[PDB]
């Protein structure tokens, strides 16, 4: 609703994970809009496996990069639509390598039926996460090893590089920003999260942005 939208002030967001050396973003990405948009849904907040992702998705390379919108077509079209829980699939790749998937052993802690591709515009992903909850969202990230906090108002924007998960926004602040859960653990940036100017495109934040549908 219009001025200010914070998720985590909702109890509709998980802790701060960590990816470790594998370039799994992609499924840290699409995993943390999941847990938000099952939540959102009726269900109780329930931490999600992006191991399962990590290593059963065949059509992105695991810890070589992947998509969001590849991994929910995954999801539904190739493990009718099941999300299966952390704690019955822990992450297994920090070290830089996806072990072998394995396709039972593991509890369904959520399930998904589709996805939608967001327009390409910081008002209307506003709207849409006004109201239907947490983006998923992919960003050039260069500049963001030397993020300490406060406000990014300037931000390398080349190339699309890493998958993030935006859970809010204030357009009340003294210069409006967007709030970002990312997967580098709660020693980075403001424990975990980084908040980058909102209106100008920072870091390309309106190019690939999407969600799970659930229901
Ligand atoms: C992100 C990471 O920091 O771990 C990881 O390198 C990654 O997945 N990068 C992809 C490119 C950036 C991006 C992410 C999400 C959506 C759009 C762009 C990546 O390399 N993609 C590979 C595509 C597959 C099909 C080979």
């Amino acid at each position: 609703a219009p001025a200010a939208v914070d998720w985590r002030a909702r109890g509709a967001v998980t802790a701060v994970k960590d990816q470790g050396q594998c370039g799994s973003c992609w499924a840290f990405s699409a995993i943390g809009n999941v847990e938000c948009q099952w939540f959102l849904a009726g269900h109780p907040l329930t931490n999600l496996s992006e191991q399962m992702l990590v290593s059963c998705d065949k059509t992105d390379s695991g810890c070589s990069g992947g998509l969001m919108n590849n991994a929910f077509e995954w999801i539904v079209q190739e493990n009718n639509g099941a999300v299966y829980t952390e704690d019955s699939y822990p992450y297994a790749s920090g070290e830089g390598i996806s072990p072998p998937c394995t396709t039972s052993g593991h509890t369904v802690g959520a399930t998904i039926t589709g996805h939608v591709e967001l327009p390409q515009d910081e008002a209307q992903i506003a709207a849409w996460l006004a109201v239907n909850g947490p983006v998923a969202v992919a960003v050039d990230a260069s500049s963001w090893m030397t993020y300490t906090g406060g406000v990014m108002t300037s931000c390398v924007s080349e190339q699309l590089d890493h998958g993030v998960l935006l859970v809010g926004y204030n357009d009340s602040a003294a210069v409006p920003y967007w709030i970002i859960k990312n997967s580098w653990t709660t020693q980075w940036g403001e424990e975990g999260y980084i908040r980058i100017a909102k209106g100008s495109n920072q870091c390309l934040v309106k190019e690939e942005a999407s969600s799970a549908v659930v229901g």
